[PDB]
């Protein structure tokens, strides 16, 4: 049994209370106050869709991921990332696609800085779609379950779907459940052939054990897993801390 294994048994006995204060326990988080109201009042402009601009954000500012040319943002939700990358100026083109319907999120139509190179296409189901020729290769897909097959099972099938993405790109892929056995072994025969690194975002709630296989690094895979599930087994052991938060990004306006 993995010490990650260990970690989802006690988040499952959980009561929704002990969740709810363990989950941002010492985590970093963006306040979401102004971005909220201003997308309540339909504001296009300076928002972030949603807490995912600031997490592709973190990595980009620590060039773990380095967007350029073409960007692909494969399950784009209401478009975090996709409006992100369109402000940087090594890119030229984001296209985003997600499944959309019951129990998913719609793109959300913004116009902040760089909107003129997005386009969100909804009513796309990544493992039906064929692969296309793109400069950066960006997926956040990645369901959560009580259950650590069903999720061991989701993270394989995503692994598998990027790779025909990925040839010589740049890359930042959620990895749903990097602990079980089955999931490293992929995970290191990806390594030894695209390279990369394996990396836990603090803006990550304790909840998820999900890490970030980005494109700039090194590292042993096992060893980064390993000190996750530390991380948040000792988040169990004490009194809620509450999260560092931070300002949230501001995405501008206008065309590029
Ligand atoms: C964690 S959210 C991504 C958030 C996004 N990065 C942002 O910044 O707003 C993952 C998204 O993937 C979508 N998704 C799940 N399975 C998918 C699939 N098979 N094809 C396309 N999109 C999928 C979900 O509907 C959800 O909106
Ligand atoms: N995204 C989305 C689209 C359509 C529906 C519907 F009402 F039809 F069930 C629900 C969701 N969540």
């Amino acid at each position: 049994e993995t010490l990650g294994e260990k970690w989802k048994k006690k988040l499952n006995q959980l009561s929704r209370k002990e969740f709810d204060l363990y989950k941002k326990s010492g985590i970093t988080e963006v306040d979401r106050t102004e971005a909220k109201e201003g997308l309540k009042r339909g504001e296009t402009t300076h928002h972030a869709v949603s807490r995912g601009s600031a997490k592709l954000q973190w990595f980009v500012e620590r060039n773990m991921v380095i967007p350029e040319g073409r960007v692909i943002d494969l399950g784009c939700g209401r478009g975090g990332w996709s409006y992100y990358c369109a402000g940087l100026k090594k890119v030229t083109e984001v296209r985003g696609y997600t499944k959309g319907g019951p129990g998913h999120e719609e793109p959300v139509p913004m116009s902040t800085y760089g909107w003129n190179i997005v386009k969100l296409m909804s009513g796309k189901d990544v493992f039906y779609l064929p692969p296309e020729k793109c400069d950066t290769l960006l997926c956040d897909i990645g369901e959560s379950s009580p259950s650590p097959t069903v999720e061991e099972s989701r993270t394989i099938r995503v692994l598998k779907m990027v790779e025909p993405w990925l040839k010589n790109n740049q890359f930042c892929i959620k990895v749903l459940n990097p602990y079980m056995p089955t999931v490293i072994e992929h995970l290191e025969r990806l390594q030894r052939k695209h390279g990369g690194m394996l990396v836990r975002n603090p803006l990550s709630r304790n909840s998820t054990h999900e890490m970030y296989w980005i494109s700039n690094g090194t590292g042993n895979i096992v060893s980064s897993v390993n000190m996750v599930s530390r991380l948040l087994l000792n988040r169990f052991t004490m009194t809620h801390r509450r999260p560092t938060i931070e300002k949230d990004v501001d995405l501008g306006a206008g065309t590029r």
